[PDB]
């Protein structure tokens, strides 16, 4: 089959960059309309999302993904245009050809098939599909999550297409995510010339035992489905720039991407306690931009590896490492709830692409899993 | 009471000798202690003047080096009294230099006037090294001196330096010493990447921590009775550029050593190493060292200063390295014995700088009972 191939390029030809959705939605909702699937559009802000959705009963199968793609920067550092998709070396480039519109187009064609070969399934198949995943997200899938458990319209297996394969089609699925905290930290001292100590206080070294402290602490250990919580640092700056002054403040900032075994309220409360500890004066600013979730190992993960068994001869990793997706928002809604999708290794670069013979097996496993979940 | 020191603090300080421009002080100088049997030579480098005035061929050498330059004055509006206009109000000589370090040269021109008058058989000899640039680059000024006095032999058994050192009563504070200098420019290196997969990252804020703790800790000396402890400290860190999901690729730290005589150079290089590479840190270090410490103990110098401030202040002087430096870093390497003895430094390089009017004369008689103890 070559329709998810030709689907793909049509999307890819769209600069979807966030939060315009270049009426993909309604070339979704328009295609699919032929097999059954009802359209409902859920626009907030200046967001556009869709709710198709094809059945009236459980169990409920639902792709999850986003139209919108990243910014390409400057036109000319790409080998060709990021919204003229072209094939070259076996591949398929342009903006939004891994991250995400080849997974969007798999599983419309996979429908297609499936609901060809199945016009009496049980269930129901419905996509949820926003236009601002790559930005801020505040009117994108969260509202819909939200608009769907306010009315009870659950979903028991959920598979968010982001790209999720380290090398090969299917090496890896994600089975959930590290949430992320934030600290902006400015210890304070008293500046002063460096040969008068006594008259000043010097930040970075009140800071350097709590430093040394946070870098090595062990924040929780992991588990069968998370690495270790990860504290890292991004930024230090303290000092004016002359070599005979003693800075007046120091500002950090720092990251935590966490699991499921800390909380964002433990690991706070933690650092703060270091901090006094060691009687470190100071401000910090604080910001959490996502929380962690996890599907155990189950149903929807054995469905999705005999599926990639059988259609890529591999078998599929379970992860939660890396960034996160809108699988945070949908899992409070969704029994079960995977990530699956190309080589994440272009996203959000120059000459993103999708190996061409990755298309139509991609697609073959979506429609593998709707014959697992729904024949 | 003698009035010849404040007149002639009074004639210098109307010279704007803004460094380098000497402004005919040492013609000035020159001249008038010609009369008293000093010989004058003149050491031109460059953009700078520099003098040598030497009464006597034989040891003991008493010398005072000073510079007849001065810092800028700013925005001259922002003065209460003009700074090349020399005023005295409310007890006080104000005026550029008046502090740092017009009074100082008075008071020892006129100290040697009234010593040469009443000891005409002195033994030993009383010489002058001014330079007219010690504030600024001080390339070309008392340093090179100091080598053509080495290369001809031509040593100092005890030299006074009339930088203002009271802290707030004149003769409070003698230096007998200062710390060095030493800077390090140190680029820890790591490996940038996203701060969600730190496994192929290398982050240098992480693989510094340790050193960095052990460096603030460390003891470098104990110090002993001239000097504190030396003291490091970090003066600049800075790694990212803003971005709160990179792990940064490298991290940049300045810092500096005030080191007294308990520590070397090559000694504390070394101790910094060793902490660095104990951690494993990878880094790149670039050194500079401004200057060297330097210290007289107490002897005969620092006794006949101490006893000719109890005699004319009152004050019980104490010893001190505390503190920048001066340019007895430089004399030393000549001068057997050297302290630093001058006026408040309260007000050096400020708006509004100024002396005590009663500190003059005062000044002027240490000197001259410096001289006395030496040479009489
Ligand atoms: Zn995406
Ligand atoms: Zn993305
Ligand atoms: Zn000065
Ligand atoms: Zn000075
Ligand atoms: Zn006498």
């Amino acid at each position: 089959e070559t329709q998810s191939l030709e689907l793909a390029k049509e999307l890819i030809s769209r600069p979807s960059v966030t939060p315009d959705d270049r009426d993909c939605q309604k070339l979704l909702a328009e295609r699919l309309h032929k097999i059954g699937f009802a359209a409902e559009e859920l626009h907030f802000g200046d967001t556009k999302n869709i709710w198709l959705r094809r059945g009236t009963k459980a169990p409920v199968v639902c792709f999850a993904g986003h139209t919108d793609v990243v910014p390409t920067g400057p036109v000319e550092k790409w080998d060709s245009p990021p919204f003229e998709p072209a094939e070259r070396d076996g591949r398929l480039y342009g903006r939004g050809a891994a991250d995400m519109k080849t997974s969007i187009a798999c599983f419309v064609t996979a429908c297609e098939r499936f609901v060809a070969k199945h016009p009496n399934h049980q269930g129901s198949i419905a996509l949820l599909i926003t236009s601002d995943e790559e930005g801020d997200a505040l009117d994108g899938t969260t509202k819909v999550v939200d608009v769907l458990k306010a009315r009870d319209e659950l979903i028991d297996y959920c598979i968010v297409g982001e790209p999720t394969a380290v090398d090969k089609l299917g090496d890896m699925i994600k089975n959930g995510r590290r949430g992320s905290l934030s600290g902006n930290l400015t210890v304070k001292g008293k500046q002063g010339h460096i040969a008068y100590p006594h008259l000043a206080i010097n930040p970075v070294h009140t800071f350097a035992p709590a430093l040394l402290e946070l870098t090595q602490e062990v924040w929780d250990e992991g588990n069968e489905y998370f690495p270790p919580t990860s504290f890292q640092i991004s930024n230090i700056n303290g000092g004016t720039g002359a070599t005979n002054v003693i800075p007046g403040e120091l500002n950090v900032k720092f990251n935590f991407r966490f699991s499921t075994e800390s909380t964002e309220a433990g690991l706070k409360q933690r650092v703060h306690a270091i901090l006094d500890k060691h009687g470190v004066q100071y401000d910090l600013q604080w910001s959490c931009s996502g929380q962690p979730f996890l599907t155990q190992a189950g149903k929807l993960t054995d469905v999705a590896r005999a599926a990639i068994a059988e259609t890529c001869g591999i078998e599929a990793e379970l992860s939660t490492t890396g960034g996160t997706s809108d699988g945070r928002f949908i899992k409070a809604i969704a029994q079960e709830l995977i990530e699956l999708g190309p080589s994440n290794a272009t996203i959000h670069q120059i000459n993103e692409n999708v190996r061409l013979n990755d298309i139509p097996k991609l697609s073959a496993v979506y429609e593998g899993i709707l014959a697992r979940l729904l024949a």
